[PDB]
């Protein structure tokens, strides 16, 4: 936590609420299945969760999806993708990623 002085932004503030319970209560891997066309969470290889969009799913090992909060693409497998917590969804924030527009 940061008292005095603080402020982050918008992104920061949601995310910063998810990597918390995400971080101490991380999904199963290979526990949710990704659809064409589901929002979900996403495996950075810095082991950071990210708001992302299943764009197209090839293969259990091969999910084509594409983070809303940065706007890139990024094959991830069925382990690295998550159960989406509505508390955290962009329902409450709105997609930070530039090539979202576009994603679908």
């Amino acid at each position: 936590g940061s008292s005095g002085s603080s402020g982050g932004t918008q992104l920061e503030k949601l995310m910063e609420n998810m990597r918390n319970d995400i971080a101490s209560h991380p999904p199963v891997e290979g526990s949710y299945a990704p659809r064409r066309g589901e929002f979900c969470i996403a495996k950075f290889v810095d082991g950071e969760w990210y708001r992302a969009r299943v764009e197209k799913v090839e293969s259990p090992a091969k999910i084509h999806v594409f983070y809303i909060d940065y706007g890139n693409r990024e094959v991830l497998p069925s382990t690295r993708l998550g159960t989406l917590s509505p508390a955290f969804s962009t329902r409450v924030l709105p997609a930070q990623a530039t090539e979202y527009a576009f994603a679908f």
